């Protein structure tokens, strides 16, 4: 018996604030939540506590520190079997990461529509608003391997398993509503140009290099979502603060036989928040799993991730009316055009028990649809459905990925496909083939009907010459991107032009760097001066001269593009930091932590070194991290009780702390001899905007901080960082 | 519907004969057949009927005949992700072959002591003779691939699975009690040697070539196996009526730790039979899957493959009591010196479901022991244990084999191994490490003990120098092989010589011949001398003067070692052809059957061609085969009643069925006007030994046959075979 | 023609200071540097500059832009078999990263020794001070994966393939002169409490975690390796700034058969020198490829890696 | 995939085409060809797009499909004319 006496290694199965426990496996967390994919999985889950330690073949190891030698200093026996199954099984742990987003973080929960859509669908998911779906969902980077950091600048992936009662759907979605590339044929083109140099395997997770501008600079149909990379939607502050996209033109088919067109939208009930790219660059140092860990800490502390699914839906005689291609995946549907309509809700509710088990095998393909549901000729989307059944191949091991746990659809499967490497399912009918007489042609095929039938592909008509040919439709590049960049707020046009400015003084061939300039010059020539001044570079009278593209339908802006415009923040399961000294005034501490925790905002308790410190009235306050070991980087605002400020205001850290809140537009709170501080951050007697100064943490001082955390950052605070050695 | 109305598609789910009716997966011939590890199999069995058919996620197929195309005269669509998940899993349907005994046939069945072995062994599952042990049993060839033929000659395998209380104990044995070589590192060089040679793959299935005899005649080691795969014990009649053995010396520990050296044996209880030559090789023309399926056919008419478990035990202080060493593998321990303990018997009664998934997967390794069980320094064993885990990995695709289901033990299995390709269990463990404070050490390792105690090995002393050097007790090679060929009755010795003969002639480069007829001369002068004429080669007078290798411990013969001195026939489960004709003598056939029924002999109605005949009295009787369909190779015995003999006397294939049963030794018997094909076979009107003839078949016609059916073979027939064109 | 009419796009192929080029392949960087190692894989080397683009069956690409559809809006064809090569050849285009040390940086040398030593070893690529042995190293961190950064606090792989007249010799070393367990078959449990924890795989590239540190206080055998890891040694400032060693006492067997007791050492010509923490975790947001970079631009720049 | 371990299965020397073969695809398990090429996509400048697309024509052209007319509904269906 290792384990302490007092029971202080083993986590409570209750919810619990992020840092308050020692995390742990989803089931013995939260035993009691439940759903019919996470109870199908328990023929699988495996135990431990009160089990005597075997080998895989069951046998008891009664040394499990040595290996078997011929004296106890001699050479190491070929008969110690124990041994060799136990390196053999380290040996090969690893498979292959995904090809692109490998490096994901995934959780369970569970879906259901608010009304029955049997009206344009006839997907049995989508039927009945009592009907609950299983879920499992991953989110991802794209570029950087499975241990790359979570903050990079990226797109990110937002990928569902619906665990339908006819069959797995799989929705593989990004955060961004549009693609970089229009026919699949150039994604290993793309991918290798923004993935590491071939020569020397640099740089990871990083648009920001020779080859990525390269091909963007040569390839304009990517201008769009570089558009989007480069704002502050490619640093999102959290997996539940983003939106989430098909990107593609679907189908939905009905019991009649009618398809509406349909592209698919997540919103984040949480709302839309990103971080400062100086922030999210610094956070991959010192904290590269902090997606990872926030996920998996706000579903341990009940904060649920929760979403909700749309739908823009366009009729089929209204193909042709938009002045871009349906079909073509790097232009959006604005929303002031085609509103998106509500759906239902997806609540993340339980955290996997193994990650390699659960996240790591996973398979999602767009491909896997079902009834009530179609492709459409989207070039990109044709070519996705080959690629995600054949990479399952090798990363998974062969033809039966199907059959690991977390792949298994919970309603029926059976068919005549037999064998495979890793075969699971053994089946006992005479037949392996139909149509058979021998077992009365069981399982047999089952014709389209309204619920329950067959699938069959909605018979859309064909007419061309067989061609490698883009559409002429596809051939404009610049007006959605110019429809993005008007559509973000000042701030966001900002960070858009430092996202462009930062990139591109990466990239070594100063060439390269003009020609994504001169790019920039056919959307908007106000954001390509900004670029340009920033790379030291002058544009060209012609430059000058270029026409801007044409507005979208109408269209010169459309707030729902912005991450900001339109107000939409969301407190619960965000957190301060609390900089403690080691006389702090008790009555602050009271009213900062309750006011924190009526609105479900977490806090952690900083100082200089771990253990306690007490209280002006004697309270004991246990100390959560010290100032570097938790960074301002972790923490979405800064309180600073009054009491003994100057136990900590020559302590370099304590004031970086505040230096580098500042910086990154974070909400600061200074009470009593709290404001100190001011000197540090350059504050005004008279003070400022986003900055709460009172003489105690009473009255309305909690209340104005709470404020200020519900619009996210202090973006007026821009003009003011510059000068900030921070 | 497309099955018959009557319902003739489906077997009937009760024993049957052979032929009787379709044969079936085993859960549906013989549902109540039960053990646990067929019960622990039923999470992953699928059954069939009444289900849609489905992809593997679930989805239902409305039409399973067509791929998706732009017209019904056009291109197929990449979108139909039904056809490619339908041809992907097709495509990737092979695994690896085994790299030998790639060939062989499985099934299901039960162990069970018949007394508490707890003096010798703490083994659980040979600790009460209430015990019962399921297992899993694969008899193989050695050489050919999995699609070569069953009645070659080769040496076979004969594997168990033990699925025990205190782990998998697998006892991977062969058809003979020792091996080819001495040192596992030779183990690639013979096996290259006896495979199919590398520029041209040739031959298949066969030691009949240049480069195998060419490594005997390098490595006398060798001989004394090549002695037994050259006698008829490379041919047997059945999986059923061979022995099995251990080969190796392994150890027996008890509760005090005392070591007892043991080698383990199987007996059949129906008795050692084999075939000859000439039939052998003609069957795997007419029937290469004819072991696979007399084994699948014996188990679902009830007749169970039976066999007993036997133990040579040897003191630790009697190790060098013997003339050769304990530890060489290519050295029996003769009965007559170590007598077999029996222990216990293993029943096979159920065949598989799903040939691939039970039978192909599975993985068996003599490194698989459990408490109780140890190994020794026999160097052949040695080096087995590096490569039955290692040969896993490609195999059978990565680490986690044991989770294929066959292959998981049925009592617990815990430990901190994770991850590898295609891992099913979902561990909930906190830790994944040992020692562990977070889970309390959990799961624990457990000592040594009397019961459910840990694994560890016998404290064996150990002293010698790091050296790669064969002992000198091993270097002795001819004593055995005399020893065997000195126990064969005067007909074994002529197959053997024969045997050899065959072999050599297909050897093209004469001198190899010669260098084998030369070791011949070391082991037994007439022997070498019969070989030796059949080749053309004249021994010369140093070979002449080789002085004999001497005696093993005194013995100058061991009976045991004969498949036929000693009388062990057992008729139950044989099978006999009836030559009908137009209208059969049905007082004849009544007085066949019931006789044949009585001692639960099968028969197969035989005629011209298909459909019925009618009797005498008008019984209506059913054609099983056509002469030419069902030959006399796949039977034990013929009868041919009375009737209408014109109707077949002048049938080529009726007469020869009869020159071809006589030619292979079979029992013969010939009732009324019948025996008119007497004149085919040459047979005096006196009659002949091995001949059953009278004026019908009464109840003394068939004790006369079915005493020749006990003795397997009218051995006294072989000097007339010679004569006979056939 | 895409490339700038000034030929700035391609890199001089001279030894150039970091920066002051785009970095390129060895052998375009650097093609007269060579060894017979370098040179026996001129087998499988392959250009580009002038051929045209093909199928790896060898069929020449008219239009490498576009899917097969039917129809210029239409449905992508299965007859498509350069776009299905195309995306079979990426959907397979990665391995398993190594179980341990999967994060690491590569290059080519060569070694000789300064005079023979016959005496004590009949080891043929120490035998005479003028045969040189080609050799290719990788350097390493040991928990984070393929993809993790460069100046994490860990212990750093040192490994050295030598390419003798007499075989394949691998000097698999570390860069403190002990590891953290004594019988392997520890192993996979130390390297488990290490690696990032099996709930949630969190940490990459961090031993600052609860299991790591359950292991080491309950197995006091590690807390030297571990006295190693907490000092900057954890924090090389380049892998040309450490010490490697091999750990084990291996044997030198002279041609009398005499065994000598040996343990290896690499000493860096460059000096040892580290980074300190704060500056090595906020390089790892920086720049996680720090190492990689540092050590491929050193050998640009002909700062050649010297150790002995 | 399977049968032969991976995309470079015309890398094993009895598939290898005899005459040349240059593209941008790169890695996959076994892969022998070690490619020099500064790029590893197209289009590209840093190797001046080289390997580089070439047009059909009556020899050593690139290849590119017959035009032939598809017209028809989306289908699973046996032409009846196979019937
Ligand atoms: C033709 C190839 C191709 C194209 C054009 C795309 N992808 Fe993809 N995608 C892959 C081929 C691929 C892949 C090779 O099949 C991956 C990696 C491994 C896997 O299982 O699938 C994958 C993974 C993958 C994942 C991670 C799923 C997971 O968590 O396991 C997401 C979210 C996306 N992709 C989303 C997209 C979106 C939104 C695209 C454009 C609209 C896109 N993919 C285009
Ligand atoms: C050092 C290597 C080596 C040596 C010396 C032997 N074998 Fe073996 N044997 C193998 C390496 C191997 C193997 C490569 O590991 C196989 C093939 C596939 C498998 O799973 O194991 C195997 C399969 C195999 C099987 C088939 C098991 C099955 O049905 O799947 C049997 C019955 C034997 N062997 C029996 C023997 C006997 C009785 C030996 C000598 C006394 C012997 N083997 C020596
Ligand atoms: C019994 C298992 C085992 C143990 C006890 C060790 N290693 Fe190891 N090592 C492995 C099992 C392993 C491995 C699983 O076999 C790796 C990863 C995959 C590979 O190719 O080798 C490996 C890789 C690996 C590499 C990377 C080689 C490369 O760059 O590819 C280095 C430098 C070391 N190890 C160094 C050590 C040192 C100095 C050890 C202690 C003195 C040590 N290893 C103990």
């Amino acid at each position: 018996s290792l384990a302490p006496e007092d029971g202080s290694h083993r986590p409570a199965a209750e919810p619990t604030p992020p840092g308050a426990q020692p995390t742990a496996p989803g089931s013995l967390k939260a035993p009691d939540t439940r759903n019919e994919k996470l109870n199908s999985l328990e023929d699988v889950r495996k135990g431990s506590e009160n089990y005597a330690l075997t080998t895989n073949q069951g046998v008891r190891i009664a040394d499990d520190q040595n290996s078997l030698r011929a004296g106890s200093r001699g050479p190491t026996l070929l008969e110690d079997f124990i041994l060799r199954e136990k390196i053999t099984h380290f040996d090969h742990e690893r498979i292959p990461e995904r090809i692109v987003h490998a490096r994901g973080s995934a959780a369970h929960g569970y879906f259901q529509p608010y009304k029955s859509l049997s009206d344009i669908t006839k997907a049995d998911f989508l039927s009945d608003p009592n009907k609950i779906t299983p879920v499992f969902v991953r989110f991802s980077t794209v570029q950087g391997g499975a241990g790359s950091a979570d903050t990079v600048r990226d797109i990110r992936g937002f990928a569902t398993k619906f665990y339908t009662e006819e069959g797995i759907f799989d929705l593989v979605g990004n955060n961004t509503p549009i693609f970089f590339i229009q026919d699949a044929h150039k994604f290993p083109d793309f991918v290798h140009a923004v993935k590491p140099e071939p020569h020397w395997a640099i740089p990871q997770g990083q648009d920001a290099h020779d080859t990525f501008w390269d091909y963007v600079s040569l390839q304009p149909e990517t201008l769009h979502n570089v558009m989007w990379a480069m704002s502050d939607r490619g640093i999102p502050r959290s997996y539940r603060t983003m939106e989430g996209f098909g990107i593609h033109t679907f189908r939905l088919i009905n019991a009649e036989g009618k398809a509406t067109f349909v592209r698919f939208h997540w919103k984040p009930l949480a709302g839309k928040a990103s971080l400062v790219w100086d922030e999210a660059q610094k956070l991959t140092g010192r904290d590269p799993d902090f997606h990872r860990r926030e996920l998996w800490e706000a579903i341990e502390a009940g904060d649920f991730p929760e979403y909700e699914l749309g739908f823009q839906l366009i009729p089929e005689e209204d193909e042709f009316k938009f002045d871009f291609d349906l079909l073509d995946p790097t232009k959006l549907i604005p929303e002031e055009l085609v509103p998106v309509q509500r759906v239902g809700k997806m609540v993340l509710n339980r955290n996997p028990d193994n990650f390699f088990a659960e996240n790591e095998q996973a398979a999602f393909h767009p491909g896997h649809i079902v009834p009530g549901l179609d492709f459409t000729n989207d070039p990109l989307l044709q070519g996705r459905l080959f690629s995600y059944t054949d990479t399952q191949i090798s990363r998974l091991g062969g033809p039966n990925f199907h059959e690991i746990p977390i792949n298994r659809p919970t309603c029926p499967y059976h068919n005549f496909q037999r064998d495979g490497m890793h075969r699971m399912g053994i089946d006992t009918n005479p037949a392996n083939y139909e149509p058979n007489s021998i077992n009365d042609n069981w399982p047999r095929e089952t014709p389209p009907g309204p619920k329950r039938g067959g699938f069959e592909s909605y018979q859309e008509r064909v007419e061309g010459n067989k061609v490698r040919e883009r559409s002429p439709s596809f051939g404009e590049y610049y007006s959605h991107p110019r429809l993005f960049w008007l559509s973000q707020t000042p701030f966001e046009q900002r960070h858009i032009v430092d996202g462009f400015s930062f990139e591109l003084s990466k990239v070594v061939r100063p060439y390269i760097r003009e020609r994504v300039v001169d790019q920039l010059a056919h959307i908007d020539l106000t954001l390509a001066q900004a670029v340009a001044k920033n790379l030291g570079i002058e544009l060209t009278d012609d430059q000058l001269n270029i026409t801007p593209p044409p507005d979208v339908n109408g269209l010169k802006k459309d707030p729902s593009l912005s991450l900001y415009a339109i107000p939409d923040g969301d407190v619960k399961g965000r957190v301060v930091a609390i900089l403690l000294n080691d006389e702090v005034r008790s009555a602050d501490l009271l009213a900062i932590l309750k006011a924190l925790k009526a609105k479900g905002v977490h806090a952690k308790l900083l100082y200089s070194r771990m253990g306690e410190v007490t209280a002006d009235d004697g309270t004991v306050l246990p100390i959560a991290a010290t100032f570097a070991g938790a960074p301002s980087l972790t923490v979405d605002a800064v309180i600073v009780p009054c009491g003994n400020i100057a136990d900590i205001a020559d302590n370099g850290d304590a004031n970086y702390y505040l230096m580098e809140a500042y910086k990154h537009l974070k909400p600061i709170a200074l009470a009593g001899d709290a404001r100190k501080f001011k000197a540090t951050i350059k504050i005004a007697d008279q003070g400022e905007e986003g900055i709460v100064e009172a003489d105690s943490a009473d009255g309305s001082f909690m209340d104005e901080l709470l404020t200020l955390m519900a619009a996210h950052r202090v973006w007026s605070r821009i003009p003011k960082i510059d000068k900030i050695p921070a």
